[PDB]
């Protein structure tokens, strides 16, 4: 793109290379995603009006020569490495809570406008020096779908996939995002992925081994789902005290609500913001290593 000078490769999205780039006239430093339909441009153009402090800002949409470029606000670090970098001591709890709190705000915004993320994961959660955290790629999945492999053949991670998606539900709702974010909260707390599955069935069986194999009692209509099988082994649900120590009772309570099997029972973002866990929420500033 004429108007942009690539600095370096910063990502290999699901959909293409992500570059750090500079605008040759405004001076702007930006994230440039190069993408590989009529629907798609119409959905993306709606994304331009979905503006929130906790949503990475979509600056521009460039369609040219059948190449498609999305120009995003740049952020200097993502959660996945911020976690990797905090391995030895973990992310302090008041920062975990600030991050969760802000992500739920971003979700309550998008969800109120009926936009789903569909593929939240530490890699597309971006942070700045200011103690803010922002959701990247919000809405591109409805626009482009979620492939099994990235454009570089990299497997798409299943670790954060909601169980209704895994069981083959076609018309899943905003609840999927709450599940994924639940998964990520647990992961910040414990410094390990909650359900690191390496196939769809491994993913599902991981979920089942932790939360109990779902049945008609906890998830009405589960047995009717497309990829549900009666031959699923039947595991018992583990207490959360065992899943996410040293997470306190408010945090363990919120977490259970975000990981309800029944998507209609699963807590919404807007209700999650009222949970007593956030009674004492603050905005700390992490130290980053720029
Ligand atoms: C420096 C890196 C973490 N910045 C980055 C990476 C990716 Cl994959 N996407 C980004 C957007 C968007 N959208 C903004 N900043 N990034």
């Amino acid at each position: 793109m004429e108007n942009f000078q690539k600095v370096e490769k910063i990502g290999e999205g699901t959909y293409g290379v992500v570059y750090k780039a500079r605008n040759k006239l405004t001076g702007e430093v930006v994230a440039l995603k190069k993408i590989r339909p009529s629907t798609a441009i119409r959905e993306i153009s709606l994304l331009k009006e979905l503006n929130h402090p906790n949503i990475v800002k979509l600056l521009d949409v460039i369609h040219t020569e059948n190449k498609l470029y999305l120009v995003f606000e740049f952020l200097h670090q993502d959660l996945k490495k911020f976690m990797d970098a905090s391995a030895l001591t973990g992310i302090p709890l008041p920062l975990i809570k600030s991050y969760l709190f802000q992500l739920l705000q971003g979700l309550a915004f998008c969800h109120s406008h009926r936009v789903l993320h569909r593929d939240l994961k530490p890699q597309n959660l971006l942070i700045n020096t200011e103690g803010a955290i922002k959701l990247a790629d919000f809405g591109l999945a409805r626009a482009f779908g979620v492939p099994v492999r990235t454009y570089t053949h990299e497997v798409v991670t299943l670790w954060y996939r909601a169980p209704e998606i895994l069981l083959g539900c076609k018309y899943y709702s905003t609840a999927v995002d709450i599940w994924s974010l639940g998964c990520i909260f647990a992961e910040m707390v414990t410094r390990r992925a909650l359900f690191p599955g390496d196939s769809e069935i491994d993913q599902l069986f991981r979920i089942f081994r932790t939360l109990g194999t779902p049945d008609e009692v906890v998830w009405p209509g589960v047995t009717s789902m497309p990829d549900y099988k009666p031959s699923f082994p039947k595991w018992a649900r583990q207490d959360f005290s065992k899943v996410v120590p040293p997470l306190d009772e408010d945090g363990r309570s919120l977490l259970s609500q975000m990981l309800h099997y029944d998507p209609n029972k699963r807590i919404s973002a807007k209700a999650a913001l009222a949970h007593p866990f956030f009674q004492d929420v603050t905005k700390p500033v992490p130290h980053l290593r720029l």
